[PDB]
């Protein structure tokens, strides 16, 4: 099962993220069910938008909302829902949503998977438009769903993002 | 495993369906294997047709033929093979095929997943062309495979479909 | 060439729209060039959004910005960029953008192309969520491009939309 | 324009086919308009089926019904709508439909485009399942559209198909 | 889990292959993890190439590199990553890579899945171009990853391939 | 027609490229026919490879092989075959093939189309793996076609690439 996957081979610089929603996918919000490891349709999203990067979570972590830590992973090609990417965090997007505090990390593939991100040490080393697209997506993707909303606080860098991994690993143990 | 998913949160009005074949997919007839939870290729379909709705089954149900209850689920976008949709039955298509009695329910997503089906209470509230496409698909998709065949009896409404769910949940106990 | 296509077989109830951008497509903003009939990439759009309906124009019309009249066409499947669809207007979305007044019509296919829209006489007969998605898309698709913006005024019905077609046809003569 | 393309480099053994509908495409029945060269949506097809081969016509041919000769082209990958394939006829499917006589040729790519068809000299050298799929598609794809219908007479071989090309090239002069 | 799937219903003539990479897919090299059954991204491949057949392994086998036996499966349509296909071996491609001896079998679906391969008894009954594409892919897909390389020895037939299946099954006990 | 499109609004820093083959497309080598403006299938390519960037030509130019100048354009999303991209050259790949000298440019979208490439002044500002993928593709894509082959000479920078545009513009006038 997914719970047999550690949070990382060497956290926080070498972690695993289980993908729930591929980048550039149809507007279906999938979530993995802890009790079955199965991909559930949480909802069909209301706006004409798509997640700008692959979206999932670090196994064996615990965030403030009670679920594993949320991570977006930038990849050269969208990966299959349910697949697992070895990656490295480069930034943290601080937000609050209708349910409470909701920070999410952004990460890039580990060097063993690709050389493309070797020089991406901070989220500011990704394309500025991509960073803006990520923030704009979370700012607006709940606009057509009543009772759902997002407040953006802002971005923090790779040191804070790596800290967040450690926090969530320690919270689960 | 899939067997940890209940038949529904509040059956028969609120059920779960595990999808084997997405709507509008390539002509590969996948089936989930009970003893591995794995998606098997049952066959490559012989006709140039596609399933007009997502196709799957209700976990923890048992029909009189020893398999879970079959369900077609209408969705605004096709859902991934192996994913699970919370939905609501609105009708039943009575058929017999080369394997015996073969009724299949038709369902729409629960209102928590989409607002688009709030007025669909009976299968006759779906577009008539879609109902005709479902009937036509099952009447013909086996035409080019030796020894496979379908007889269509007709449709029944939401109350009959809900009673079928109750009966199949009972049988699994 | 495209200019041999009339504005309609029986405008304004029966018109042709040349599609530039398919519904649900990648964020490439194509525009057909008057001087060559060729599809140009006007831009790669800045936001993680998609046109919620097929987007194009009525040939042999002239709208307020000097170009043919803009029309969104709802279809059961997205139609290819550069293809031509026989359709019928059911509404008008009034907007202003960074270039000036920018109304766009919304239309559904002629009954010879699909039976699915026979009961759609006004834009309010389309799904409310789709109407909201169209408004939300135009409100936000320029959010990440400096100097580009949109202000929505509101909708008008089929009779107003049909009068806009007549106005743009006569303005071209 | 398309009318500048000859019927072939060396007809009837070496012909050109302009594709209207790719193999395995969405159920949109496109047709090229003679007076604009533009791809029109003739209709959205009513059944859950797809064309099993690429479908188009030979330019600068004229059958006795006033339209160019129809050709299905088998290719290793589906080709884009509006593109032109150099190919070689290997058979003829005789049909009558709601519009009158409706024979369609079947062809394979010229050896300069692919080595995969060197041993396909007759339509019976193609996979039997594919031949059956073509027949089944035309027998059923109009089933859900009022007033549309097909009668299938049977197949003829490559020599008959080649004579049909010669006859249709003659008629266009 | 996957390990409940036997190596075959009647090995070596009738085997199961769990697919990791679909034919003609994006250049994502998935591998199933033994400890979790989950699909991991091993890497994003460096070259602009795709696997010419579906790629996976036989469960409950052990090959020379300590992992289950590798098999390519030719299918009429690419099958999803993680799905399981009943097939039959027809050849063996002998290679050495940067990790050591690396033979891979090639197989076609069982006749219950498709009639299209009934006459394919040896790998030489597949299209020569496909065999060449498989050799060329393995010869070059690692060309842009330093430290990864492949040397091709050549092919052996179905009887040798079937003996390799028996060898890997017994080696797992 | 395409010939109404100038080589650029302000060559060599602001040019138009007509795309024949989208990035990451199926292995179909399309070429636009000068006499009809139609997209022809030149061949189905022999190797399991794909063009790593969109491929096409500058209208109203003349290269040493007698045809308009060949250009690859890097884009965030593959563009439709036959569409036209406003772009700017950043490098030149010198090659000779079975027909003679065969240099090709690489370009990025003009700033009016996207901000993503503002800092890409030279081909060495693109990802090194992408540059290697382009060279590797041309080195190998003819490996399975007899009589077709490529010799790589090497890359030159943006100043030489801009020169090549001017050379080919002047050659056509
Ligand atoms: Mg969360
Ligand atoms: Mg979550
Ligand atoms: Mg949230
Ligand atoms: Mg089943
Ligand atoms: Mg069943
Ligand atoms: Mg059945
Ligand atoms: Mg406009
Ligand atoms: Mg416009
Ligand atoms: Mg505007
Ligand atoms: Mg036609
Ligand atoms: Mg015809
Ligand atoms: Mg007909
Ligand atoms: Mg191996
Ligand atoms: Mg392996
Ligand atoms: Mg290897
Ligand atoms: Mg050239
Ligand atoms: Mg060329
Ligand atoms: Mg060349």
């Amino acid at each position: 099962s997914y719970n047999n996957i550690p949070a990382g081979k060497d956290a926080p610089n070498d972690i695993y993220v289980i993908i729930e929603i591929p980048a550039n996918a149809a507007p279906i919000k999938y979530e993995i069910d802890k009790d079955s490891d199965a991909l559930f349709v949480d909802r069909f999203m209301g706006t004409a938008m798509f997640y700008p990067a692959n979206y999932g979570y670090v196994p064996n972590t615990l965030s403030e909302d009670g679920d594993p830590l949320d991570v977006l992973v930038v990849t050269p090609y969208p990966v299959a829902a349910g697949s697992v990417i070895r990656c490295r965090p480069v930034g943290k997007l601080n937000m609050e949503d209708d349910g409470g505090i909701d920070a999410k990390l952004i990460a890039v593939p580990h060097e063993k998977l690709s050389p493309l991100y070797k020089d991406v040490k901070e989220y500011t080393d990704l394309p500025q438009l991509l960073i803006n697209q990520v923030e704009h997506f979370f700012s607006h993707y709940k606009d057509l769903e009543p009772g759902r909303w997002v407040k953006i606080s802002g971005w923090e860098g790779a040191d804070v993002a790596k800290a967040e991994v450690i926090k969530a690993i320690e919270a689960a143990k």
